[PDB]
């Protein structure tokens, strides 16, 4: 209600690319051909859940 | 029978793509051509056996 904004989760086009993203940032594919991957942005970040 | 669930082990379909196993699910072979792998999820994951 104040900020007007919206975080992305990790989210991505392939389970392929997903698998990549369970391990964190550092070697995960961000992208592919026409596949995209989306990191996580927000403050659940870095938790458990 | 509470929960009426069942816990899948560490199983795949090639003792080739089995290899994979004794080094966690970090690198984990997923899926080959059609060869494919079910890492442990259990309560029984990481234990002595």
């Amino acid at each position: 209600g104040l900020f007007q904004e919206a975080y992305p989760i990790t989210c991505a086009s392939d389970p392929a690319l997903l698998r990549s993203a369970r391990d964190g940032e550092a070697h995960a594919r961000e992208t592919h051909f026409t596949q995209y991957l989306i990191y996580d942005a927000s403050p659940l970040k870095g938790l458990s859940l």
